[PDB]
């Protein structure tokens, strides 16, 4: 039934998602061991994973269903190896660049991952299904935080031996890729035909579109809450509250990730109001962050938006999958994440980028605030312009 191939892919979200090393990363590349600067990480190494992100998510999206799904998996499991063994015994910026071109990679087929399961059981669990798979890898991703902030304060584990932690938890991943069973088989201008066929589907050009602007703002606000937090109140100690509260912010949006699965409730006729109502609720928490000057309230702000918007990307991938009725299953979950990461890009082109409008993290987040009231506007007024 579903519950091998679902059970061997949460084994390898979790296991190639628990990584401890993913809070401490900057501390690590910059440390005594990788010895960096911040000048050149932030300049000459992370936009190196844009870059790689954008042109891997190019044939990621057009071959993953023609490949059905497994190799990119494997890809992404090879590619943990070699990320993690780069990281390990690299040195000098030229190492890390290729570094970030192999978490490009695996970032590219974290979409083919996500597809998998959809290319190999029955629409009737793919509601089920999806709440698991995305909530394994939120709980995955928790517990590395937590095995991070357990192990260096009672351990007092140096970041080589997280990382060494880390690539054995990849590693194991890569054991569980290979025994996931292989789905079953099945110019130019055609191929877009085609893709004019697989966006015509039923509420899934809406909810791809929601998932095109939701998530890019999301990507924002998960890059820029650490320097809201870190400007709200400036403390040596909030190392060890920040990406603790993240901690528990992720395993909130797990458990949202596992409302979807776990109970039955036809998605199909309350999809749009789910989508509108926690949709303002994401904006409101949104300027709920930006307009308190309390820590507290906006750390209460973040775990509900990351929680509200984790449930509500469980329920637009489970409403693609079975409103798609073609096994292009990577093709709009790829395609959906390329064109969010090109949103983002622009918006942080507009927004934070000192070629653009220059705004502090005080102004960044009433701006987040205000694109996700807006597409909940636009979302709500849909609603009532179709009744
Ligand atoms: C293991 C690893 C290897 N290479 C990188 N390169 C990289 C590091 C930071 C990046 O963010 C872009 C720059 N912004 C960072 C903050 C302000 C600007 C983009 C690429 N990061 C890595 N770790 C990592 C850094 C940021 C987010 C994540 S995540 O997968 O867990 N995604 C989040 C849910 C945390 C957003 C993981």
């Amino acid at each position: 039934s579903w519950i091998y191939p679902t059970v061997i892919l949460c084994l390898f979200g979790f296991f190639s998602m628990m990584r401890p090393s993913e809070p401490f990363l900057i501390p690590y590349l910059s440390g005594p061991d990788k010895n960096l600067t911040s000048a050149e990480i932030t300049n000459e190494i992370f936009p190196v994973w844009t870059y790689s992100y954008l042109v891997l998510l190019l044939p990621v999206f057009v071959l993953t269903d023609y490949v059905r799904y497994k190799p990119v998996i494997i890809l992404q499991g090879i590619s943990f190896i070699i990320t993690w063994l780069l990281l390990l015994f690299g040195q000098g910026v030229k190492t890390m660049q290729v570094v970030e071109f192999f978490y490009g990679m695996v970032t590219a087929a974290e979409v083919a991952y996500y597809a998998y399961i959809y290319s190999v059981v029955s629409p009737e669990h793919y509601q089920r299904v999806s709440g698991y798979c995305r909530s394994v890898t939120l709980a995955a991703y928790t517990a590395g935080s937590v095995l991070a902030q357990l192990l260096v304060s009672l351990a007092n584990m140096s970041y080589f031996y997280l990382n060494v932690i880390s690539l054995a938890s990849v590693s194991v991943a890569f054991l569980f890729s290979l025994f996931l069973p292989m789905p079953k088989k099945s110019v130019f201008v055609q191929w877009f035909q085609d893709l004019k066929e697989c966006y015509s589907s039923k509420r899934l050009f809406y909810w791809s579109l929601w998932w095109a602007f939701a998530t890019a703002g999301f990507n924002q606000v998960l890059n820029y809450v650490q320097i809201l937090w870190d400007y709200k109140a400036p403390s040596q100690d909030s190392s060890i509250y920040n990406g603790a509260v993240e901690a528990i912010a992720t395993f909130g949006g797990a458990v949202a990730a596992f409302a979807v699965g776990y109970v039955k409730v036809n998605w199909d006729l309350l999809g749009e109001l789910a989508l509108v109502v926690f949709s303002v609720v994401n904006a409101g928490s949104l300027f709920l962050m930006h307009y308190t000057a309390n820590i507290w309230a906006c750390y209460a702000g973040y775990l509900i938006f990351k929680s509200s918007y984790m449930l509500l990307i469980t329920i637009a991938v489970f409403q693609i999958a079975v409103n798609l009725n073609v096994e292009r299953y990577a093709l709009v979950f790829g395609i959906n994440t390329f064109i969010a990461l090109v949103i983002q890009t622009i918006m942080t082109v507009i927004v934070v980028d000192q070629r653009g409008l220059n705004l502090p993290v005080s102004i960044q987040f009433l701006v987040y605030g205000s694109y996700f009231a807006v597409i909940a506007g636009i979302f709500l007024m849909r609603s009532m312009y179709i009744t």
